[PDB]
């Protein structure tokens, strides 16, 4: 079915619960060894959120490679994208250490700090420009350079420098404030104007490698965001932007990264961005 005549039938219907269960269900299930072993214990927020071995993020180091990151590639959309947990207070180093390596430019964080009265992820990157952040494990320094706050999100740039070479290189921080503790936005529209920021820096373009993206457990709200993304895509490019299946496209991605949409109300919001985001790109 098309989507917006199949969303109006699920709400009549009152069946979200049951969609997603469908979807629960249909999903991938591949062995997560690594993420398991008893050395990397704490290198994982939630016992029941791991990476899949075949499409992990390896760090370039012999000791221990391991870090809870997934590469999602999206082939017809000519897309990928890196999810991960928000960093620990173990692993903070571990996090830049993976987007020096593999070439990121931007990093999408979907949170806040602290949540419900507890915390949700390290404070991994410096709040003032005069006070560096140093990462000796890894061997890496960061670099507060300008902050633009606005009403739903804060842009960062940044300066990550490889101290063993004294390259240097600029990271774009994108931090959506707004998502509300429980639940899901009323509207897409500020998520949507979020996304095409990103898009607009560069920071999702092939001439880089992938973004990465996160949350708390890195499968949730930052599933949303790469899924309205991709299904986007898909409807500029062919001929019929009716045929863009969502759930397809969602169980797409559930084969590289475990538990993508943990609710059905972020199900459905996610049919609702793309819905409205299709009716801005044009044409309008
Ligand atoms: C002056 N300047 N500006 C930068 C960045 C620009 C964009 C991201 S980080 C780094 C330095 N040293």
């Amino acid at each position: 079915m098309e989507m917006e005549k199949e969303f109006e039938q699920i709400d009549k219907s009152g069946s979200w619960a049951a969609i997603y269960q469908d979807i629960r269900h249909e999903a991938s299930d591949f062995p997560s060894r690594v993420a398991k072993l008893p050395k990397n214990k704490n290198r994982n927020r939630y016992r029941d959120v791991s990476p899949f071995d075949h499409s992990r993020i390896k760090l370039h180091q012999e000791d221990n490679d391991y870090i809870n990151a997934s590469l999602i590639k999206m082939e017809e959309a000519q897309r990928s994208y890196i999810l991960t947990q928000g960093p620990l207070p173990n692993t903070v180093g571990h996090f830049w250490e993976m987007v020096w390596e593999q070439k990121s430019r931007g990093v999408v964080m979907l949170n806040r700090v602290m949540e419900k009265g507890s915390l949700k992820c390290a404070q991994y990157w410096p709040q003032k420009e005069e006070k560096e952040m140093i990462f000796e494990d890894t061997n890496l320094k960061l670099t507060l350079i300008s902050e633009d706050i606005k009403s739903y999100y804060t842009v960062r740039q940044l300066e990550l420098e490889n101290l063993t070479t004294q390259e240097t290189r600029e990271i774009l921080h994108f931090h959506y404030t707004t998502w509300p503790d429980f639940g899901v936005p009323e509207s897409p529209a500020s998520f949507l104007n979020f996304l095409f920021k990103v898009r607009e820096s560069g920071s999702l373009s092939p001439e880089h490698g992938p973004v990465v993206v996160h949350c708390s457990a890195g499968i949730g709200r930052s599933g949303t965001f790469c899924l309205a993304d991709t299904c986007l895509l898909l409807m500029d490019k062919r001929k019929d932007p009716s045929s863009v299946d969502i759930k397809k496209v969602l169980l797409e991605m559930r084969k590289f990264r475990m538990g993508l949409i943990q609710t059905a109300d972020q199900l459905r919001f996610s049919y609702l961005a793309v819905i409205e985001g299709a009716k801005f790109i044009m044409g309008d």
